[PDB]
């Protein structure tokens, strides 16, 4: 796999609080905000190559958008999926929740094109609409996937909350084959990780497409423990700003961001063979 640069995935961060700068502050379902950052996403994306698609629906009576691209080529018949979802709350900009998975995802998916990478598997990356009202949007594109496709996917890999700026490292513990090739990343920087102990994940688990993901955390406190193996401050939240207005560009741990983009794309190409 490529090593994705941090700068390139500041970068896309630095444009969605542009975004919600110059709409009215957030990047929230039903709000100018959403749309904008989904325009970014996919204009980066077409531009690569990808085949983008606008997966539309309703919830709480505003339009919602989901953004599929599809990475032509590879065997139909084994997807390899990877999101993130694009919406934050309305109090703020939400730069780690969720930019920093976005901006990950994005970065891994132009990587696949600078790369001139041909995956075995077909890849398929989304960004999803209107999760902070309940997962609305992941429910949707799982609830509209025909059975026939479900079964193709090999995998769906999440990516909510990486840039924690008191972070853990936490790895779901779903999947095994996903799992260990998330942990093997980790070891291979000799960082130790724990197991993730409500994202979009959820509406693929349970229709049995397998899953993982990486998490920092959020506004649980980091205990002593976490603290002595990882760094950061014992008794804060892993995430100060869950939540809140203060989800800006300051409220990122660039060694977080970075490991964790890392180990997203190791990922997709390890699974994609
Ligand atoms: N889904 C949550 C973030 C979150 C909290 N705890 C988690 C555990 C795993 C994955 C994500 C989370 C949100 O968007 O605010
Ligand atoms: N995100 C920076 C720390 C930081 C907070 N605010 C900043 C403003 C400018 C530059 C860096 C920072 C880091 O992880 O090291
Ligand atoms: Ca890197
Ligand atoms: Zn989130
Ligand atoms: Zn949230």
């Amino acid at each position: 796999a490529p090593d994705i640069p941090l700068a390139n995935v500041k970068a896309h961060l630095t444009q969605l609080s542009t975004i919600a700068a110059n709409n009215g502050g957030n990047r929230a379902h039903g709000r100018p905000g959403y749309k904008a950052s989904v325009d970014y996403v996919k204009a980066k994306l077409d531009a690569a190559g990808y085949t983008t698609t606008l997966q539309q629906f309703t919830s709480g009576g505003a339009t919602g958008y989901n953004l599929i691209a599809n990475w032509p080529g590879g065997d139909p018949n084994k997807v390899l999926m990877a999101g993130a979802h694009l919406d934050s709350v309305s109090s703020g900009a939400g730069i780690n929740d969720n930019g920093s998975g976005s901006a990950a995802v994005l970065e891994t998916a132009l990587a696949v094109s600078r790369a001139g990478y041909q995956p075995d598997k077909h890849l398929r990356f989304a960004w999803w609409g209107a999760e902070e009202l309940g997962l609305i949007g992941s429910k949707f594109y799982v609830n509209n996937l025909p059975s026939a496709d479900r079964s193709k996917l090999a995998g769906y890999l999440n990516f909510d909350m990486i840039g924690s700026p008191n972070p853990g490292y936490f790895v779901y513990d779903d999947d095994p084959v996903i799992e260990k090739t998330f942990k093997n990343y980790f070891a291979g920087l000799n960082v130790p990780t724990e197991i993730e102990t409500r994202s979009d994940h959820a509406p693929f688990k349970n229709v049995g497409v397998p899953v993982g993901g990486l998490f920092t955390g959020a506004g649980y406190t980091k205990s002593a423990a976490q603290a002595q193996k990882w760094g950061g401050t014992a008794g804060q939240a892993f995430d100060r700003c869950y939540h809140s207005s203060c989800d800006s560009l300051s409220n990122i741990n660039d060694t977080a961001l970075d490991r964790n983009s890392d180990a997203a794309a190791h990922a997709i190409w390890t699974l994609s063979s």
